[PDB]
């Protein structure tokens, strides 16, 4: 079993590599800007019922709030 | 309630700043200070977001807004 | 526990900013230093205007305008 | 007579007497001459600024929070 | 066939390897996707720059400097 | 004797209040970029033959010019 | 030889890059490095200067200019 | 005590450089770098591009470019 999942499904700890962005064009620009385009690294640092999420891209800290966090679909690692 | 960073919010979207994650005073210049409450008017997925704080419209930039966490209502 | 004006605070007081007097153009004057209702507001002292700080960030308000901030005290 | 930058209106001239915030403020504030013993004059002003003042003949806007920051003694 | 960005020309495609810099540049390189393991075009190229770049289907515009902490695998 | 000299002429550790920037236009807009106009306090913290000077004003600390410093005249304190 | 900020040589002054007083990647690729030769073509009190550093042409802002000194020749 | 290309040069060389080869397409390349006559230049490493550092700035040149700048090395 391949674990592939919304990167808001991920908790504290995990980490993988995007696979896909859900959502076309306003949801890629938003996603690109935290460095979450397919092939990219991801840590997840931090996380809340209620979010946000705290991420790590390229050694680059970012939050994410879960809605967006739903189109980010990662395989773990 | 979901807390989300301001420059993921909709337009027509309200929330309550909850906190800010140098451009400080620019940002409580803007009412953007724990407890207000903000509404979003427009983003551009782009920038600027353009939110009312206290009945006052401003133009933020995506990467400042990305900093300011805001609980949506 | 009372609500007063911004104007009548003390060095060291806090509160939360619940009403703005006065219009648009007050409510635009004030923002400029957070104060709209919900912020957080500490007069750190009062010939001249009173020193505040708001979100950590340090400003100076004549005491003509603090008259239209109403806060509730800490 | 010491009043915040920021509520000086049209006309008003006075000299700079404090400047509050840390050294980031300070450095943003002395790009426009705005230390303390310095004379400006504001040129324009409405409720939401930019703020048009002249320090040392020279224009500058500065935005009303920042200007909230400078107390100036008026003359 | 690993390259700098900074020397791929109009058409060219790859994975971005390394990057280069403090985080100071890692955080201006991640605001247009340029991170380890992200695919990138050159839409653009001039000596003098910027480049133009596609990175999971959204346009930058890149410096020549900045472009040049960046090593790419050619595909 | 009230001293009376331009800034390119003083030393580290004077200290002074600007009182006149020669030259008009062009050199206040150099100068008030500094926080160089009348009024302000400087201090002088290092000067060698051939420049630079550096000086702090307002807690600000800036490199000049022995050249544009001779367009600052200081009265000494 | 004086040295002096970048930001307060004239049109037509040449100098040799001493030293920088961050940004330093931005001023490394318009040639601003210890030891590089420049023209100084045009400068606006002001800003941008515009520079010509072996021979390219760059335009660098009066504040980031004032951190770059030079000795001018 | 020779001049190289800096392509010839190896981890921990440092020197001087004197001579831009190619142009005006070639100078606008490689200034973006640093790379104009009397920078110093330190190449850190060398299948893939050189690994330099200008001004305390690291930046990856191709062996190509890197052909082009004539370096005095110290």
């Amino acid at each position: 079993m391949l674990m592939v999942v919304p990167l808001s499904e991920m908790g504290p700890g995990d980490k993988g590599i995007v696979v896909n962005i859900l959502g076309g064009h306003n949801a890629r620009q938003k996603l690109v800007s935290m460095g979450l385009t397919p092939g990219a690294t991801i840590q997840v640092l931090e996380s809340h019922p209620m979010g946000p999420i705290i991420i790590s891209v390229g050694g680059v800290r970012f939050a994410i709030g879960k809605g967006l966090a739903g189109r980010v679909m990662v395989r773990k690692l």
